């Protein structure tokens, strides 16, 4: 039905969103229920709490992923360390495209929060990053960015060839080229009037890149003086940078 085979397989590797939301929702209700006051029941750390969970879900996704699983643990870690924050932001952006509304932000827990509530209860620094992400959301919404293009961008983000010291480089470049091809074939077969949405889509990766670094720098800063609880997947990957 105009969906190449390679894409049908990537989609099969996607987690069922509803159960990921339920699992994350519970975790946060626990983390927030268990300590029932005294310590730090913040709002910055909470977005940090669900970002951490989202990250674990992303790592599991990559691991169970059709082509990633053929790489040795050494190659896997180097690909995930290089793009983990980009994957997180891309995940957020797509969730806004498929579920976002008027003046709300759809959270991974499956909840809608007023964009005003987020802004007000967070410092301007975080505010700017959140706003830089919505611009991309606005651009993807116009292009009719859909799920099949979303899993393709994910694999293009994960399988990046300019990562140094990859053992099975032949496989990483192969998949990358193969996904690029399946994506172009899909975009013009399903959105032909869209002169170059394919180009538009790829032009988004460098932007995701830039936003990604600014996000890590802010995350590191907030971390250096004790403003996040801790959360080892977030910190671990952030320290894979230094």
């Amino acid at each position: 039905a105009s969906i190449p085979h390679l894409i049908l397989e990537l989609l099969k590797c996607e987690p069922d969103e509803p159960q990921v939301q339920a699992k994350i929702m519970a975790y946060l209700q626990q983390e927030q229920s268990n300590r029932n006051r005294q310590e730090k029941l913040s709002a910055f750390g909470l977005l940090c709490k669900m970002a951490d969970q989202t990250l674990f879900s992303i790592v599991e996704w990559a691991r169970s992923s059709i082509f990633f699983r053929e790489l040795k643990v050494d190659d896997q870690m180097k690909l995930l360390q290089n793009c983990w924050s980009e994957l997180l932001i891309l995940d957020h952006i797509y969730r806004q495209v498929a579920h976002g509304k008027e003046g709300t932000i759809f959270l991974v827990t499956g909840e809608h929060v007023d964009y005003s509530t987020i802004i007000s209860h967070t410092e301007v620094a975080f505010n700017n990053l959140l706003s830089l992400a919505q611009e991309l959301v606005v651009r993807l919404r116009s292009l009719q960015f859909d799920q099949r293009e979303f899993v393709c961008l994910k694999f293009l983000v994960l399988f990046s060839s300019d990562v140094k010291n990859l053992e099975n480089l032949q496989l990483v470049e192969g998949v990358q080229e193969q996904v690029n091809a399946a994506l172009l074939d899909y975009t013009v077969c399903n959105y032909p009037q869209q002169t170059e949405k394919f180009g538009q889509l790829l032009l988004r990766l460098p932007e995701l890149r830039a936003i990604s670094k600014q996000a890590e720098d802010y995350l590191y800063y907030k971390h250096v003086n004790g403003d996040v609880p801790y959360n080892n997947l977030l910190i671990e990957m952030l320290h894979a940078k230094r």
